């Protein structure tokens, strides 16, 4: 299965992979000062990277099915969308765009939040386009969607 990574960027099992160069996740990058849950209507700004905000420190944006969103997280996380946990779906009405995520297939996806609360991904290229929903999460761990600019 797709590996999880610890807060220093060490793979916890399997083999490490790099993220797609045009993903909104840039590594290496620090994280995990505190776990900070945030609501969708209260996602962090780019200006909050330097200073944090009320809620607490900010290392970027994490998300898992629920949806649960974080602006910082200390535990294990995915650096790439675990496509094995996703299912092919029709395009949804989207409430928010959240980032550009590397799939476990190496490709780039647009990441969105749907009105139904699903996390959906859509290939960032025309060819072999895939739209998928995050329907299982067997390790209950977020994807790190975006890192703060260093």
């Amino acid at each position: 299965m797709e590996p999880l990574y610890d807060k220093n960027g060490a793979v916890l099992f399997g083999e490490p992979s790099d993220t797609h160069p045009q993903s909104t996740l840039k590594l290496p990058h620090p994280r995990g000062e505190k776990e900070v849950i945030v609501g969708i209507r209260d996602l962090p700004r780019k200006g909050d990277c330097r200073t944090g905000n009320r809620l607490g420190p900010v290392s970027g944006l994490f998300v898992k099915p629920g949806p649960v969103f974080y602006q910082d997280y200390s535990g294990p996380v995915y650096h790439r969308a675990p496509l094995e946990q996703f299912k092919q779906a029709p395009m949804c009405e989207v409430t928010k765009r959240i980032g550009r995520v590397t799939g476990s297939d190496g490709n780039l996806y647009h990441m969105y939040v749907c009105t139904d609360g699903c996390i959906l991904v859509k290939t960032a290229k025309r060819e072999g386009q895939d739209v998928l929903k995050w329907v299982y999460n067997v390790l209950d761990s977020p994807i790190w969607v975006t890192s703060c600019p260093v």
